[PDB]
C-alpha cells in the first residue's frame, strides 16, 4: 500500500510515475577497464571522440575507445533526456549503483532539477571484476551500506537511492558475488518498497541458482526482484518461463543496444526481442515484463546515431503493436509494469527496522 | 584473356582494379516511391533531413523519409568515397542501371575525376514496379539498348557502362521481368567482358528459375553472372550451394545494411553473414563469393552513423579472420574475386558483334 519511489529529489507516488525506464545509466565511468583494441581496425577508434562517424567500428569494439568509456557530460545527458521527455517520459532509473562504475549522485540530482524528470539512483555492488575485495566484506556490513544509501544518503549527501542494484552476477558467479547477492537480499528485506535489479550474465542461464539464493534461501518477495539482461535468453522460452513461474520480473533492458561485444557475444536484434516479448505476453506473462535500453556508452546516445532513450516507448511499442499485441497490454508495459516493480510494497516485509 | 573493366573514364585492366566494391549506388533517386509512414512513430521522419539523430527511426521505416530517398549530393558522395580511398579502395561499381532509379552518368564521371577512384556505371532495367511498360518492349530492342550503353555511351554522352545490371527480379517475377532478363542475356552474349548482376528477391528462393532462364535457356556463362542480395538466404546452405554448383557468383551485398523493412523483412546481421560466408568458404566455394554494402539510402552513409563504404574491407574481413578463415582467401574476397567477376572474359562468347 501507498507505493512510491524515492527519487533524488524526494518521494514520488506510484500513480505519478508515468512513462518510466527502469534500467539505464545516466552517469557512469568505465575508464578503468578500457580494453586493448581487439581487431585490426580497432586501433583508429582508441583515441577518437565518439561520433556518428565511427559507429561503423564502435558497434564491434565498443570498449577499446576511451571517450566511449569515460564520464558523461551533463550537457550530453540532458540533451538525450529531453528526447525522452518529449514523448511524455516522466521517470528514469540510473542503475549505476556503485562508485566502482562511476555513480554521480550530485549530477543525478542536478539533472532531475533541470529537466523535471523523476530520477531514481541505485545502491548495489557490481561484479567482482570492478569491485574486488569490496565483495569480501561481512554480509551485514554490505547490507548496512545499502540500507544507509536508501534511507540516509549517498557519498556524504542527503540524496538517497530508490533501487537496490544493479547487483553484479558475472559469468563466473564468484563467492564474492554470491555474498553481494545475500547482502542485497538482507537490505531488501529491511526496505518495504525497494526493488532489486540483478545484473545477469545474459548469455548464460544462471537464473535458477540466483533465485535459489534470493528466493529459497533469503526469502525475498519475487515481485520485488528483476533479472536484468534477459534479452539474450529470449529464444530460450523454457528457461524464461521457468524464471517467470518463480514469480520474478524479466527485464529486457538491451532494446536497441545494437552492439556486438568481442567476448561476451552479440546483442539480440530488436526484432528478436519483439518476438520474444510478444510470445511471453501470448503465454500470459505480460504483467511480469519490463523494458529498457541500458544506455551505458556514449555510442548509444541518439546524438551519436544510437537509439537513445526514446526508442522503447516509440519504436519497440509500435513494433509490438504491428505484431498484434493488444493496446491495453502495450500501454502497461512502460507505465504500470515498471511502476509496480519499482514502487509496489513488498508482500513479505512491510516494516523498515533500525 | 586481357580482362578489363570499362569505367566512366575508360578501360582498366583486371590486375589494376585493387580493392573493389562490386555493388553500390553512388547516385540514385527513389523520390517517386516515398512510402506513407508505416508506424505510429514514422510521421516525424517524413520531412526531416537524414542525420545521426533519426537513425533510431530510419532503421525501421527508411522509405517514408523523403530526404533519404532523394538524389545524392556530389559533396556527400565524395566525402564517403574518401573513406574507402583511405583504406586502399581503388574501384567501385554503381549498380544504378536505369533512369527509373536515377542513374547519373555525368556525376559518376565527375566523381571518378575528382577522386581518382575507378567508377564503373551499369546498364540494366530494374523491377516492373519502377519500369512499367519499359519491360514490355521487344527483347531485341532492350538488348540493343544495353549493348549501346556498354559500347557507345549513356544518355547522349560518350560515357559507357561496364556492367549489366542490376536486373530487376521482383518477388512477383513478372513476365516483363523475365523479358528483361532475356534481353540482359542477349546483351551479355554480345559483350565478352560484361558481367550481369541480378537483383534477386532476397527473402525468396527464386535462383533456380532465374538460372533456368540465364543458363539453360539463354546459354550464358555462369562465371559472368552474379546473384545480388544473397545475404537473406545465408542460413539456407542447401539453396546457396545449389546455386553455387550451377557455377554462378553469390553476392552478399547487404553487409552492414542494418535496416528492417516494414514489408520485405529485416536484413541479416553482420554476424549472421560472417557465419554464412565462412561456412561457404569451408565448403570450398570461396572463389565464387563477392561482398558489398549496397549503399542506396542516405542513412547508410558513415557521416550519418551508417556503415559507409569502408565497412566490408575493414570490419567484415576482420570478423572473418577472427572466425578463423585463412588470410590467403580473405585477401582474395575483395580483390581477386570481384576483379574476376567483373573483368574476366566470358568463356562462351569472345566476340562483340554489330
Ligand atoms: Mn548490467
Ligand atoms: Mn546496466
Ligand atoms: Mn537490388
Ligand atoms: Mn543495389
Amino acid at each position: 500500500m501507498k507505493g512510491y519511489i524515492q527519487t533524488v529529489t524526494g518521494p514520488v507516488k506510484k500513480a505519478d510515475m508515468g512513462l518510466t525506464l527502469p534500467h539505464e545509466h545516466l552517469f557512469n565511468d568505465l575508464s578503468g577497464v578500457v580494453d586493448e583494441p581487439f581487431y585490426e581496425f580497432s586501433h583508429v577508434l582508441v583515441d577518437k571522440k565518439v561520433s556518428a562517424d565511427i559507429q561503423w567500428g564502435l558497434k564491434y569494439d565498443p570498449y577499446c575507445c576511451c571517450d566511449n568509456m569515460d564520464k558523461k557530460p551533463i550537457e550530453d545527458v540532458i540533451f538525450e533526456l529531453n528526447n525522452f521527455k518529449e514523448l511524455g517520459g516522466k521517470t528514469i532509473v540510473d542503475a549505476t549503483g556503485s562508485s566502482s562504475i562511476g555513480r554521480d549522485i550530485r549530477k543525478l540530482k542536478q539533472v532531475a532539477e533541470l529537466t523535471g524528470i523523476n530520477v531514481v539512483a541505485s545502491s548495489g555492488l557490481y561484479i567482482e571484476k570492478f569491485e574486488g575485495k569490496r565483495l569480501a566484506d561481512d554480509i551485514d556490513a554490505m547490507a548496512k551500506m545499502i540500507d544507509d544509501e536508501l534511507n540516509i544518503g549517498i557519498d556524504g549527501t542527503d540524496i538517497r537511492a530508490g533501487m537496490i542494484g544493479e547487483i553484479g552476477v558475472s559469468p563466473f558467479f564468484t563467492d564474492g558475488e554470491k555474498n553481494s547477492l545475500r547482502a542485497a537480499a538482507l537490505a531488501q528485506n529491511n526496505n518495504p518498497y525497494a526493488s532489486m535489479n540483478i545484473h545477469m550474465p545474459g548469455w548464460q542461464r544462471r537464473g535458477d541458482e540466483v533465485l535459489d539464493i534470493l528466493l529459497t534461501e533469503m526469502g525475498c518477495d519475487p515481485a520485488k526482484i528483476s533479472l536484468a539482461h534477459s534479452d539474450p535468453s529470449g529464444k530460450d522460452i523454457d528457461y524464461q518461463c521457468k524464471m517467470l513461474d518463480r514469480g520474478v520480473w524479466l527485464e529486457f533492458d538491451m532494446i536497441g543496444l545494437d552492439i556486438s561485444f568481442p567476448k561476451e557475444g552479440a546483442a539480440p536484434s530488436v526484432m528478436d526481442t519483439v518476438e520474444a516479448v510478444a510470445t511471453l505476453i501470448e503465454r500470459g506473462y505480460g504483467n511480469q515484463i519490463v523494458l529498457s535500453h541500458d544506455v551505458f556508452l556514449k555510442q548509444m546516445w541518439a546524438k551519436n546515431g544510437g537509439n537513445g532513450w526514446g526508442f522503447v516507448p516509440n519504436v519497440f511499442l509500435s513494433l509490438l503493436a504491428q505484431r498484434g499485441i493488444d493496446k491495453t497490454i502495450i500501454d502497461k508495459l512502460c507505465i504500470d509494469n515498471p511502476a509496480n516493480l519499482l514502487a509496489a510494497e513488498n508482500l513479505y516485509f512491510q516494516s523498515h527496522h533500525h
